[PDB]
């Protein structure tokens, strides 16, 4: 069987709503939706949000209000749901839906991001680490696991549209791109790069300067599976027609 899951960091959810959101659900339509930075408390959300017909909805939620929290949509409820690595400084931030779809794991993340400080930057290191060891032990017990959302990172050169000035900015330092590797290099693949070879294809623009428009951008936002259930993706792309945050969705779709 086909199953088409999306991925969006959607900026504040409340925002996104009222850009039209619910008729590009409603259009698109896919059997899971997984979304990043709601940033809204979800028991203030509209209810037309918490309560979308032939999806069950999944709210985690941040500590701050404002600030943060995932959230999942899935016509089909999963198994058991995961908010945590077990490590309470990552958890407690709602970044984290790891939910349990019997045939595989789905990895809801939104990842930290290391700007203006180095302590921010050490967290997201740290943060990083707890999840590759997390991820690791599930495929190990011979799990197969799809990691998406927001990565806060562009892997290589190809992954934004100024590599050169952007070196010694955070999305783009070597460290984070180290980790990248590390990551893949561990058994995991970055889904869309089966399929697309171009440069230019970007998940992310910066608001500030109608970035997008010109398609000056980042690439942050991917779809990881273990190489082991690679075979079994069938198509990875970017939904970048789709308006209404300062991310666009991307997109998984697989086979039983
Ligand atoms: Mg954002």
């Amino acid at each position: 069987a086909v199953l088409k899951i999306i991925s969006w960091n959607v900026n504040g959810l409340r925002a996104v709503h009222r850009k039209g959101f619910l008729k590009w659900f409603m259009e698109e339509k896919p059997d899971i939706l997984c979304l990043q930075e709601i940033k809204a408390a979800p028991e203030q959300l509209p209810r037309k949000l918490r309560h979308v017909e032939g999806y069950r909805s999944f709210f985690t939620p941040a500590e701050r209000k404002g600030y943060s929290g995932v959230a999942m949509y899935t016509k089909v409820p999963p198994s058991s749901l995961r908010e945590g690595f077990g490590v309470e400084r990552f958890d407690t931030e709602g970044r984290i839906q790891i939910a349990d779809f019997d045939d595989f794991l789905l990895y809801n993340i939104y990842f930290p991001n290391g700007k203006m400080s180095e302590e921010r930057l050490k967290y997201k290191l740290e943060f990083y680490d707890a999840f590759l060891e997390d991820v690791n032990r599930e495929r190990d017990s011979g799990r197969n696991v799809i990691i998406c959302g927001d990565f806060n990172t562009a892997h290589r050169e190809i992954d934004l549209a100024r590599p050169k000035e952007n070196s010694n900015v955070s999305g783009f330092l070597p460290v984070e791109r180290a980790w990248i590797d590390k990551f893949i290099e561990n058994g995991y693949v970055d889904t869309f790069r089966m399929f697309n070879s171009d440069p230019g294809q970007y998940t992310w623009w910066s608001y500030r300067t109608r970035a997008r428009e010109r398609n000056v951008g980042w690439r942050l936002d991917y779809f990881f599976v273990n190489e082991e259930f690679k075979g079994k993706v069938k198509r990875s792309w970017i939904l970048s027609d789709v308006m209404g945050s300062d991310h666009c969705p991307i997109g998984l779709e697989i086979e039983l």
